C-alpha cells in the first residue's frame, strides 16, 4: 500500500544494482577475495535487514488494517481430505459420526464431494474435445492436416473417426443417461463417492479450531484444511490417492531442479563453444514453448485443491526459472561481450530498461529466492579454485539467509493467518447481534456441491 | 598400533571386572542399601557368581518397565538397542567385504547399503516409539498439565491487573471451557533467601553435632582455612544470629512480594475443564499479533523451572544470541586441551602413553555438562525437560566439532611436527578406539558403582543427620541424565558410521559398548535413578535428527576421502546419498513427528469421555486451582 510505495523508491535501486555489481566488479578488478566476500556479506546483510524492517512495518500495517467483509462459505467450512475408507459405512456416515463425536455442539452439516473423478474426467474431455473438434475443423479448413493421436495417443479406441461428429454426439447422449443412472446409484452406493468432504460449522471459531489442529493419531487421514471458495475449489485434486503430499512435494522440488539444470546445459555448451544432425534446429525451435503451462500442468499433476494456489505455485516456479535463465545467463553473456498483474510486468520492464543502463509474504519469498540464487551461482562461479579450503567457512551464507527467512517465517507470518481465535469469536458475536434470525444451516448446505450438479 | 589396542583392551576389561567386583561387594552391605536400591524406596516398596544382576536386569519386560520407571527411561534405553540394530549388520558386512577400479565400486556400494539399512532401522524405530508414546499418553493418569496451558507475554494495560486481563480474555474467547487461571509471580529473591536459610541450617546442624561430639568451642572463621580473621568463638551463636536475621528477611520478603504489583509477570497458567479445550488453546493461533498471548502446553508443576519464568519475554532472543557467542568462544578456547591430548599421542611404558590420552580427554570434558546446563539456564527455558534437550543439542555440537574434527585436524597437524583428510581420518582410528574403550567400557562399568552419590550419602548420614525419618531426604538418586548420556552415544554413532567404510576394525568396540551400556543402564533404571520430570519420550525427534546428521556427515566425509582418486565419477553417486537421506528425513519427519509435536483432538476427546464415564463426580477446580502457584508459597 502506501508503505510499499514509499519503500519501493529505495528498493528498486538496490534491486537493479545488486546482481550487476557482483557480476562485473567481481571479475574486473583484482585483498582480492577478502574484499569480494566482505562486500557480498555486506550487501546480503543489508538486504536482510531491509526485509526485516519493511516486514515489521507491513505486519503492523496489517494489524491496524483490520476490516470486515460480509460473509462467505469457507468462513465456516473445512476440507476434510483422505477420509479412511470403511466397508461397513459410507463416506457421509463416517464424516457425520466423526464430526458429531469429536467436535460436538458446533458442527452443522457436511456436503460430501460426489465421485467426481470419472465425472470431472468426462466433463473435462467433453469441454476440451468440443473445443478440439472446433479449432481442428477450422485448421483443416485453413490447412488440411491429419493427426495421428486420437485423444489418447498410446491406447486409444479402435475406431475410424470418419465423421467424429455424429458418433461423438451419440456418445454424449448415451453418457448423459449414464450420468443419470450413476446419479441414481450414488445416493445408495458406498463405492461411488470419493473420500473427501466439506464440513460446515455453526461458527468461524469452530472452523478455525478445526483447520489448525491435528484430528487423528494418523497424520495422513482426516487431513483437514481451510476450504476454498466454491468457485475456487479445483475439483480434480480433492481425492488424490494421497501418496503422502510431503513425498509429492519433495518429488516436485527434485523434478523442477533437474528441469532447470537440464535447460541450463544447452546454454552452457553454447557459451563453452563460443568462448541427430538437424534435430538441434528443431530443438531450438521448441525451446520457445508453452513451458509456463508445462509447469502449471506439472504441479496440477500434484494436489492443491484451489485454483488460486495452483496459479501461485506455477507463477512462482516460472518466476524462478525466468530469473535464473533469461536473466543471469543473459547478463553474464553481456559482460562477456563487453570484453496483481501490472506489478510483475512493471518489474520486468524496469529490469529490461536497466539492462542497458497478503501478497507481501509471497514477495518476500521471491526476494529471498533471488538472493539465494545469486549466492549459489556465485558459489559455482568462484569454486573453480582448487584446494581453496575456504568452503567450510564461506558456504554458510545461503544457510544464513535461509535461517533469517525462517526467523521471518516464525516471527511475522503468523500475522497473516486466516481467523485467529479472537477475531473469529468477535466476528461471531457481532454477526449474531446483527442477524439474530439467520438460518445459517440452510444458507451453507447448498454450496460445494458441484458446478455440474446444478 | 594393534599391540597398543590389545594392551588397552586388557587393561580396560580388567578395570571393568574390578569395578563389578567392588560393586557386588558394596551392594550387599546393609548400611548402604538406601543407595544401590534408591528406587524401590521412592516407590515405598522396600524398607530397611558375582554377576547375577546382569541377567536379573533382563526380566521386567517393557510394559512393566514402563510402569516402574516411565517412558523417558524406557525410550532412552531403547537408544542402545537402536545402536546394536544399526551396527551389527554393518559390522558383519564390513568385516566380510572390506577385510582380506573394483574396490572403488565396492566402497560405493558399501556406503549405499549402510545408509539404506540405517534409514530403514530409523524408520521402523521411529514408528515404534510414536505408537509407544501414543499408547502411554492415552493410558496415563490425571495430571494438572493435561488441562493447563502456559500463556506468555500477556499485553500490558494501564489499569487492569494481569489476572483480570487473563480472566476476561479466556472467558470471552473460550466460553464453557475455561476453568481457572494462576498468574506467574516473580519470587526469585524469596526463593533465594529460602535456599540460603537451608544452607545455614545445614551448617548449624553440622556444628551442633560436632559440639555434641566433643565439648569445646569451635573457632571456624568464615571460610575454614583462609577466610576473614573472624573467631566465632562459639561458631554456633554466630549461625544462630545468621539464621534469625535470614528468617526475619524472609518474613519481610514474604509480606512484600504478595502486595507488590511489579512482582507480577505477564504470564499465567490457565486451566480448562477438558483436555480437548486445552489442546485447542495450546495448538491454535490466539491473536493476530504474533507476539502477544503465546500459548503452549504447560509442564507439570514438578517440571517448571520457576527461576526463568520471571524473564521479560522480549529478551529471550538477546539471551540466545549471547549464549551462541559464548558457545562459540567455548568451542574455540577449548581447542587447546584437545591439541594437548593429541600431543600426548606422540614396553608397558609406551602402552600407557597410548592409554593416557583417553583419561586426559575424559577429565577435561567431565565438567562440560555443567557448563552447558548453565548456558541453557541462561536462555531461560521454563522447563527442566527443555533445558535438558537444549543442553544435549549443544553438547552434541561440541562433540562433533571438538572431540572429533578437532582431534582429527590437530593429530594430522602434529604428525607434521588440498584434501589431506583422506589420510587425516584413517590415522585416528587408533585414538578413537582407545577413547571408545576408556570412555565407554570402563566409564560405564564405573558408573554402576555410584561413587559420588554413595559418598555424599555417607557424608550426610555421618555428619548432618540429626534424627530418624530424615534419611530419605539424603537419598537423592538423580535422573538418567539425558544431557550426558545421550551425546556420548551420538558421538559413538558418528564414529561408527564414519569409520565403517574406512577402517572396519572400529566397530566391535562400539558394539561391546552398546551391549554393556544397555545392561548397566537397564539395571540402574530398574533400581536407582528417580525421574525428575515426565515427558512422554518427546526427545526422540532430536535423537532421530542427530542420527540423520551423523549419516550425512559420514557420506560427505567419504566423498571427500575418495575424491582424491583420479577420474572420480563419484559425484553422480555420492551427491545422491545426502540428498536421498535428507529426503528420507523429511518423509519421516512429516509422517511420524506429529505424534511428538501435536496432540490430536480425537485422542483428547476419547481420553476425556472415558474419564468422565469412569469418575463422574470429579471436582476438577479443586484439583487444578492450587497447582502452579510456586513451591515457595507452601
Amino acid at each position: 500500500l502506501d508503505s510499499v510505495v514509499y519503500l519501493r523508491i529505495y528498493w528498486l535501486g538496490l534491486k537493479i544494482f545488486t546482481p550487476i555489481a557482483v557480476l562485473a566488479w567481481a571479475v574486473l578488478v583484482p585483498m582480492r577475495f577478502w574484499t569480494h566476500i566482505v562486500m557480498a556479506y555486506a550487501f546480503t546483510i543489508w538486504t536482510c535487514y531491509v526485509l526485516m524492517k519493511e516486514y515489521e512495518t507491513i505486519a503492523n500495517m496489517r494489524l491496524q488494517f483490520v476490516a470486515s467483509e460480509a460473509r462467505r462459505p469457507d468462513q465456516f467450512t473445512v476440507l476434510v481430505r483422505n477420509v479412511p475408507p470403511d466397508a461397513d459405512e459410507s463416506v457421509s456416515e463416517l464424516v457425520e459420526h466423526f464430526f458429531l463425536v469429536n467436535h460436538p455442539d458446533h458442527y452443522l452439516t457436511h456436503q460430501v464431494v460426489c465421485n467426481a473423478n470419472k465425472l470431472a474426467d468426462l466433463v473435462k474431455k467433453k469441454k476440451k474435445l468440443q473445443n478440439w473438434l472446433d479449432y481442428y475443423q477450422l485448421k483443416y479448413a485453413r490447412n488440411n492436416s491429419q493427426r495421428i493421436m486420437v485423444k489418447l495417443g498410446f491406447l486409444g479406441l479402435w475406431g475410424q473417426k470418419v465423421d467424429a461428429i455424429e458418433h461423438y454426439i451419440a456418445e454424449i447422449d448415451k453418457i448423459s443417461k449414464e450420468i443419470s443412472k450413476e446419479r441414481e446409484e450414488v445416493v445408495n452406493d458406498p463405492k461411488a463417492i470419493m473420500p473427501a468432504a466439506f464440513v460446515s460449522f455453526k461458527t468461524r471459531w469452530a472452523a478455525a479450531v478445526c483447520a489448525q489442529t491435528q484430528q487423528t493419531r494418523n497424520p495422513t487421514q482426516w487431513l483437514t484444511e481451510w476450504a476454498p471458495e466454491p468457485r475456487d475449489v479445483f475439483w480434480s485434486n480433492l481425492a488424490i490417492p494421497y501418496v503422502s503430499l510431503t513425498v509429492r512435494r519433495l518429488i516436485m522440488h527434485v523434478a523442477f531442479f533437474f528441469l532447470t539444470f537440464f535447460f541450463i546445459v544447452p546454454i552452457a555448451f553454447v557459451q563453452s563453444l563460443a568462448t541427430q544432425g538437424f534435430l538441434p534446429g528443431i530443438a531450438l525451435k521448441l525451446f520457445l514453448a508453452f513451458l509456463p503451462s508445462i509447469l502449471m500442468i506439472m504441479s496440477k499433476f500434484e494436489g492443491f485443491t484451489s485454483i488460486s494456489s495452483l496459479e501461485r505455485r506455477a507463477a512462482f516456479r516460472y518466476y524462478i526459472f525466468n530469473l535464473v535463465n533469461v536473466f543471469l545467463a543473459s547478463v553474464i553473456a553481456g559482460a562477456a561481450f563487453e570484453q496483481n498483474t501490472g506489478e510483475p510486468r512493471i518489474q520486468l520492464y524496469f529490469l529490461l530498461g536497466l539492462v542497458y543502463a497478503a501478497f507481501w509474504p509471497d514477495v518476500h519469498g521471491r526476494v529471498i529466492a533471488a538472493l539465494v540464487i545469486s549466492q549459489l551461482l556465485l558459489m559455482g562461479l568462484l569454486g573453480t579454485k582448487h584446494a581453496a579450503l575456504a568452503a567450510p567457512f564461506l558456504i554458510a551464507l545461503p544457510v544464513l539467509t535461509i535461517g533469517f527467512h525462517h526467523f521471518c517465517k516464525g516471527r511475522y507470518e503468523p500475522a497473516f493467518i486466516r481467523y485467529p481465535l479472537q477475531e473469529a469469536m468477535m466476528k461471531d458475536t457481532l454477526e449474531t447481534a446483527r442477524e439474530p434470525n439467520l438460518n445459517l444451516k440452510g444458507y451453507l448446505q447448498n454450496a460445494y456441491v458441484h458446478p455440474v450438479f446444478k
